């Protein structure tokens, strides 16, 4: 069959992808431009990471548009339009690394998280990362290339000029470069380096939440001691233990709070003193009065705390997703790329494999607008009031 039919349909798909890709991630910078409550510095990496997903619309589909033709071009020329997309997709490992890194320092250190994960940092780090995906997805041009041993019959056939070279990926890009360097190094090593941040994260999270629980459990089984207790020595033992749970646990409603443990420290140190006295009515008397303190403050602070990790595990499984999808996306053209390489004795992929390989490849710069307008609820309102507007 005519070539150009089967190029048509990849062709036209690529476009397709191209221009959802394009418009999907226009709207996430749009909406972090606009909205100050989207303006922090995990959004900063999420539009580092959509400023990728722009450029694979705008030049990497192009680019591989371009060189699924085999058209003549110079060898260094072809080498470029064909590992620009490789900058694009190592930044993106970039972006995808550095939000796990923040969601983790956010729930493991979130007294000094302010402090350490700043605006300004954030966008050094990112202006490093481009540098560096440059770096790594431009090896090729730096002399890691087939450039010196051209197909010198493919291009005659095709009526390349001289120095000329039909421009095809797997002709000028070294299939070691691929695996080893690129997918085994660049992807495969990061890509695991996040599931161990991921599993880090919600193990914390898990951690944290046993916890606020025990916590509640303690104050609780103490009271009940103390209510049942028949002399001040075991009255004093439960005041005791309780007083350094109030203090371990204290480390507009930040005011309540800090009253609310004020008065729970305060009515602990009430109760202590008449069990220290040997008055054990008295003491477990005072020791009630604790009960309309937990009811007033500490367990509206247990359900904040819990509520905020519980956010935190939600936008933690959402950043999951996008880097899973990531993987997704590309590992099935990294896996063609291995057995290329690793199985000289079995054919090579189809050319419509590799297509379709490819163009999944492409589709992962579309998916990320639809995961944070279906997962983060800031989003999505933004999304619909621009929409509207
Ligand atoms: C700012 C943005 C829009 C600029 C984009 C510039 C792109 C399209 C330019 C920069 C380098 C250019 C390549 C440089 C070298 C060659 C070799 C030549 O034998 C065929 C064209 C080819 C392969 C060019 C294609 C167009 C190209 C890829
Ligand atoms: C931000 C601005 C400066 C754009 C930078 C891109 C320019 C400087 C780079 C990008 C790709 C480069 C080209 C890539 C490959 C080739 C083919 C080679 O046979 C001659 C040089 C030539 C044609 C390069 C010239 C310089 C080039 C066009
Ligand atoms: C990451 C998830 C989606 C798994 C993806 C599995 C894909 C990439 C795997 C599963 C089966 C594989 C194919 C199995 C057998 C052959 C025949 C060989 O002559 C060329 C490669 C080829 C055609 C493989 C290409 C890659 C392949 C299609
Ligand atoms: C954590 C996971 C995703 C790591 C990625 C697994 C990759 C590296 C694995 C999965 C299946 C593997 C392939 C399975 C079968 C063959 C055929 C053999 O003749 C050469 C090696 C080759 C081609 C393997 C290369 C490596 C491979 C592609
Ligand atoms: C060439 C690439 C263009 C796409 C990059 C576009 C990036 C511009 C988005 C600006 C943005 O979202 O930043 C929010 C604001 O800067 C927070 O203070
Ligand atoms: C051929 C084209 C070659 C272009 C390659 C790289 C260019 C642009 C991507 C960078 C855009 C990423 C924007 C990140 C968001 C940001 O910088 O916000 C930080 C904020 O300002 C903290 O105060
Ligand atoms: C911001 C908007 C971005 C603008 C994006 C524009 C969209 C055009 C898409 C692809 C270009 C590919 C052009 C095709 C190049 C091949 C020409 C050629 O010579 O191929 C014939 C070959 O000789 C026979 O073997
Ligand atoms: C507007 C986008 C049009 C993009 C035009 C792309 C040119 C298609 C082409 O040149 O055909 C493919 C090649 O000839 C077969 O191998
Ligand atoms: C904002 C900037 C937007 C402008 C971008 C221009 C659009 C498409 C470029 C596609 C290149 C067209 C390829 C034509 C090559 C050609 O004529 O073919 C050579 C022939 O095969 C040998 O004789
Ligand atoms: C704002 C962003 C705008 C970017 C638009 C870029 C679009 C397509 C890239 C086309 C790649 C180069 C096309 C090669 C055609 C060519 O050079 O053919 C002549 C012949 O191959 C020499 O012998
Ligand atoms: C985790 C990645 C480990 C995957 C390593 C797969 C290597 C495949 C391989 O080495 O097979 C070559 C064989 O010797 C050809 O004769
Ligand atoms: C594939 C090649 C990899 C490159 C290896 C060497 C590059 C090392 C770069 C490290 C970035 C460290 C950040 C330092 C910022 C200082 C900037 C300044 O001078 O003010
Ligand atoms: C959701 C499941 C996937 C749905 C569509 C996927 C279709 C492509 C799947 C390919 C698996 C094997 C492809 C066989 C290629 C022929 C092997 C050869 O001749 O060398
Ligand atoms: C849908 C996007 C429209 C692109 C139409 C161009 C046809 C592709 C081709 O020329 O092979
Ligand atoms: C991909 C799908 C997202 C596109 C939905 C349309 C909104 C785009 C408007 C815009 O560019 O801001
Ligand atoms: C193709 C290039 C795609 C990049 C588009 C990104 C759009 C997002 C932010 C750009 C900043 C907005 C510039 C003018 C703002 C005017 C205003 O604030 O009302
Ligand atoms: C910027 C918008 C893009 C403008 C025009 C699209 C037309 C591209 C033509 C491709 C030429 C293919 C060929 O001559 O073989
Ligand atoms: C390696 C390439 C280095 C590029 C330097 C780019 C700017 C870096 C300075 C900012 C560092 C930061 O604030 O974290
Ligand atoms: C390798 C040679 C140079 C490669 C690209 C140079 C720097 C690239 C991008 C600049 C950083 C992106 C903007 C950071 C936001 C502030
Ligand atoms: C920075 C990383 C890569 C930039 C390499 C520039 C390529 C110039 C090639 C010139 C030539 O080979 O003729
Ligand atoms: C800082 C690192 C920047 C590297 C600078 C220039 C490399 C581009 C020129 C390479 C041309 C030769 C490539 C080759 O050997 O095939
Ligand atoms: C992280 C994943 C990479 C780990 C190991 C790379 C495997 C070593 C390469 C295979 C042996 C070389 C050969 O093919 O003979
Ligand atoms: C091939 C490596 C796959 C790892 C993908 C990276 C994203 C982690 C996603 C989920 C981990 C959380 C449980
Ligand atoms: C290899 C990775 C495979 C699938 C990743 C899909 C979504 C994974 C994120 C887990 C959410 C917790
Ligand atoms: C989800 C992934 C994207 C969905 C689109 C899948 C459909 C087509 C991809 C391109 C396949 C190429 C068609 C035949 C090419 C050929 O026969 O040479
Ligand atoms: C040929 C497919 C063209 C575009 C592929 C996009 C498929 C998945 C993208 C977004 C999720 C849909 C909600
Ligand atoms: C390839 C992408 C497949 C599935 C996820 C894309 C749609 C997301 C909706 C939630
Ligand atoms: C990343 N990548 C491509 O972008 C590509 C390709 N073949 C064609 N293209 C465009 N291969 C094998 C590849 O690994
Ligand atoms: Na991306």
């Amino acid at each position: 069959a005519p070539p150009i039919m089967g190029s048509s349909v990849y062709i036209t798909v690529e476009l397709a992808i191209a221009v959802l890709a394009i418009l999907g991630n226009v709207l996430v910078c749009w909406a972090v431009w606009l909205n100050s409550n989207l303006q922090n510095v995990t959004n900063y990496f999420v539009v580092s990471l959509a400023a990728a997903d722009i450029l694979v619309g705008v030049l990497a589909i192009p680019f591989a548009i371009t060189i699924s033709t085999g058209f003549c071009a110079a060898c260094h020329g072809c080498l470029f339009i064909a590992c620009f997309v490789l900058v694009l997709a190592q930044s993106s490992i970039f972006s995808l690394l550095a939000i796990a890194i923040d969601r983790y320092i956010a729930i493991a250190i979130p007294l000094r998280y302010n402090g350490l994960v700043t605006g300004t940092r954030a966008a050094g780090i990112i202006a490093i990362c481009w540098v560096l995906s440059f770096a790594i997805g431009l090896t090729p041009m730096l002399g890691w290339n087939n450039c010196g041993q051209p197909k010198e019959g493919k291009a005659h056939s095709q009526g390349c000029g001289e120095g000329q070279v039909a421009c095809l990926f797997e002709d000028v890009v070294p299939m070691n470069y691929m695996v080893y360097f690129n997918f085994f190094a660049c992807v495969l090593v990061p890509l695991l380096l996040m599931l161990g941040v991921y599993l880090r994260i919600f193990a914390a999270a898990r951690r944290q939440l046993a916890d606020l629980e025990d916590n509640w459990e303690t104050l609780n089984d103490n009271l009940k001691v103390i209510e049942k207790a028949d002399n001040a020595a075991q009255v004093k033992d439960a005041l005791t233990k309780m007083r350094a749970a109030a203090l371990d646990a204290q480390k507009p409603e930040m005011k309540d709070f800090r009253h609310g443990f004020d008065i729970l420290v305060g009515q602990i140190d009430d109760a202590l003193k008449l069990a220290n006295e040997g008055k054990v009515k008295e003491a477990q008397a005072a020791a009630e009065q604790l009960k309309t303190t937990r009811n007033a403050y500490i367990q509206k602070y247990l359900e904040r705390a819990r509520s905020t990790l519980q956010k935190e595990v939600h936008a933690a499984k959402s950043a999951a997703i996008i880097a899973g999808l990531f993987a997704l996306c590309w590992l099935p053209l990294h896996i063609i790329n291995c057995f290329t390489f690793f199985c000289p004795d079995c054919s090579h992929a189809p050319l419509w494999l590799m297509y379709l390989a490819i163009v999944l490849a492409h589709t992962n710069s579309v998916v990320n607008p639809f995961i944070y307008a279906y997962r983060i609820r800031e989003f999505r309102q933004t999304f619909r009031k621009i929409i509207r507007s």
